[PDB]
């Protein structure tokens, strides 16, 4: 606890955090193992879901746990060359999950507008570059900047007892990294799913009850759990100390909720994944 006085009441945030970390690990592992044990699920369509679960597994295991030690124990206790690894891994994995959703939305979009054209040409070797580009671009957007910022301009500038990205102070690279990570994917995903909805209602018109419910549930989950951090980070650059520390931490923690919810909005939609989850959970095999 260190600085966390009155420990009898601060265990609530520790207990809740542990539950949410367990759900993310349990939920995302189920996606991975269901893919392996179910033959019908081993299609090129589910490769993106497997890639999405891999990024969320890293967030649930390392990002959601090492951040908890930073909260209850109100200072970093790992060293300079131990938090740059955490920041690089957490930010790359968080970017990978969002980039995986962007690839998933594109794959879904072309499967609705081109039912007889897209999935035939998009083969296993074509989904590799789709998955590969999501991780490679997520790799070189934060990690070279996070790791080598202290080694490139001046020296280390963050206080020794704390830890953060250390280039968020300048309101130039933070805008470039924010739009390339959140604002651009949000615009594309919203446009693509609105386009998807316009064709689901068109199909039933020629021949919306579940399209409106499902599409609004998946977009709001991404919007709610990612917007507060991307709004406070931009304000933090222009402002100096008007963002409370407690409010900043909640938005930082709210991003990890997307990893918990992702297996529900993308895997549980498929009836084959839903059956396999109950098979493993109830009758352990
Ligand atoms: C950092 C981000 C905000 C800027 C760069 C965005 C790109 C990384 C994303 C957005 C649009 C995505 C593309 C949308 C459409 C396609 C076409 C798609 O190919 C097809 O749909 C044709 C059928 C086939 O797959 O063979 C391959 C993935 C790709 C290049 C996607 C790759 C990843 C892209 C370029
Ligand atoms: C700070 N946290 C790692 C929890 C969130 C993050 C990140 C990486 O960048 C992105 N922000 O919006 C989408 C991806």
């Amino acid at each position: 606890p260190l600085g966390g006085h009155t420990v009898w009441q601060v265990v609530f945030i520790a207990f809740l955090t542990g539950i949410l970390a367990l759900v993310t690990i349990i939920g995302n592992i189920l996606v991975i193992v269901s893919f392996k044990v179910n033959k019908q699920l081993k299609t090129v369509n589910n490769y993106f879901l497997l890639s999405l679960a891999c990024a969320d597994l890293i967030i649930g295991v390392i990002s959601m746990n090492l951040f908890t030690t930073y909260i209850i124990m109100n200072r970093w206790a790992l060293g300079n060359l131990a938090c740059d690894l955490w920041l690089a891994i957490d930010y790359v994995a968080s970017n990978a999950s969002v980039m995986n959703l962007l690839v998933i939305s594109f794959d879904r979009y072309f499967s609705i507008t081109r039912p007889l054209t897209y999935r035939a040409k998009r083969t296993t070797k074509r989904a590799g570059v789709m998955i590969g580009l999501a991780w490679v671009i997520s790799f070189v957007l934060w990690a070279p900047a996070i790791l080598f910022w202290q080694y490139f301009v001046g020296k280390r500038t963050v206080p020794p007892g704390e830890c953060f990205i250390q280039f968020l102070s300048e309101p130039t690279i933070t805008f470039g990294t924010a739009i390339a990570a959140f604002y651009m994917p949000v615009t594309i995903m919203t446009i693509l799913y609105w386009r998807i909805y316009k064709e689901t209602e068109k199909r039933t018109k020629e021949l919306e009850k579940k399209a409106a419910q499902t599409l609004s549930a998946i977009l709001l989950a991404f919007i709610i759990t990612w917007t507060p951090y991307n709004i406070m980070v931009l304000v933090n650059t222009f402002c100096d100390s008007c963002i409370p520390k407690t409010f900043w931490n909640l938005g930082y923690w709210l991003c990890y909720i997307n990893s918990t919810v992702n297996p529900v909005c993308y895997a549980l939609c498929n009836k084959t994944f839903r059956t396999t989850f109950k098979m493993l959970l109830l009758c352990q095999c």
